[PDB]
């Protein structure tokens, strides 16, 4: 009893526990809704930058309590956010991975270490191979790219579109017009190539609007609105253009050349071609090291079969079946 406490985490939105019934399992603490004061609390938590989340941040500030930034894990589910609960959860008491304006737990892991062991790196190799072999991604919904869709050996590049309102854009040091710059930069650099734009799945299903999807591009540009498996789609390109999408890291995991126009969580470590700078990120990292911290250590996994705390391999085995 000396090594544990009964001090719960405060939240200011009932929507968190609604969308994540196993929230307390992820947090390893109890949750309480709208506490009137800090006494008895071990932290406050919020989801993204919605109104209620910013109120939680303010209370953390007021009360001098840690603020836990909660997000869906990098491996989330078989289905989009509105289809099922998340299979892993990111819980960041420092900042949040997509916010390049401050440190985050993930950035701290990458900068200063404390975790690189032969045993962990072996696990990372195993998990990375399984994800590549089984074409696993965040949502695991898309269909395969049929043979004949792409012309063999034809030069082509891929631009990744995102959802309007994505906080990772502006907190990744970019803005709405960065997507237009990314497009014309790709044109100028690849005069002989075909240009493909992949619309975000949430925009395909009509729940959100996109940046590039709303633009009027040259008729020769091929805008993809079919719901292809993203890692299957990526296999048909060598060079990827992205502002701040997680799909850029999925491309990096497949060894593609990733040109970043924002500063996402995986940029600034020496593995990407960066149009932005982040002086706070100093240590160079290999892909395996970046993957180990970002996918194995940083998220909190549940064993989908038991509802109890687990690891990345529990979710992988669940996604395969
Ligand atoms: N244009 C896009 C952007 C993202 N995605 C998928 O959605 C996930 C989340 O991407 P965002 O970071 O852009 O929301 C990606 O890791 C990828 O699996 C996609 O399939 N097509
Ligand atoms: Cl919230
Ligand atoms: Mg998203």
């Amino acid at each position: 009893h000396h090594h544990h406490h009964h001090m719960p985490v405060g939240v200011f939105s009932r929507q968190i526990l609604k969308n994540v019934p196993h929230l307390e399992v992820f947090l390893e603490d109890s949750v309480v809704y709208k506490p009137k004061g800090p006494e008895g609390l071990s932290a406050v938590a919020g989801w993204g930058y919605k109104s209620t989340a910013r109120k939680a941040m303010q209370k953390a500030r007021e009360w001098r309590l840690p603020y836990l930034a909660l997000e869906d894990g990098f491996l989330r589910s078989v289905g989009l956010g509105h289809e099922a609960p998340p299979l892993s959860l990111i819980v960041d008491p420092v900042g949040i991975y997509y916010d390049a304006t401050r440190p985050s737990l993930l950035e701290n892991l990458l900068n200063f270490g404390g975790w690189e062991t032969p045993e962990l790196m072996d696990q990372a190799e195993r998990a990375l191979k399984l994800i590549r072999d089984h074409k696993i991604s965040k949502y695991n919904r898309g269909k395969p790219v049929p043979r004949g869709y792409f012309t063999p050996y034809r030069e082509r590049v891929l631009l990744i579109d995102q959802t309007y309102g994505d906080m990772s854009v502006r907190l990744g040091l970019a803005d709405e017009d960065t997507f237009r710059e990314m497009y014309f930069a790709a044109l100028e650099e690849n005069p002989g190539a075909e240009i493909y734009v992949k619309v975000h799945p949430e925009v395909i299903v009509g729940r959100k609007k996109g940046y590039l999807a709303r633009m009027k591009l040259h008729r020769s540009v091929k805008v993809i609105r079919e719901e292809f498996n993203p890692v299957d789609l990526l296999s048909h390109f060598d060079r990827i253009y992205t502002v701040s999408s997680q799909m850029g890291f999925e491309g990096l995991m497949l060894g593609k050349e990733v040109i970043c126009f924002g500063m996402p969580f995986y940029a600034g470590w020496g593995l990407t071609r960066d149009g932005k700078r982040c002086e706070r990120r100093k240590r160079r990292r290999t892909l395996l090291e970046l993957f180990a911290a970002a996918y194995l250590l940083y998220p909190r996994y549940i064993n989908p079969a038991t509802g109890k705390p687990g690891n990345i391999f529990d979710v992988i085995n669940h996604l395969i079946g």
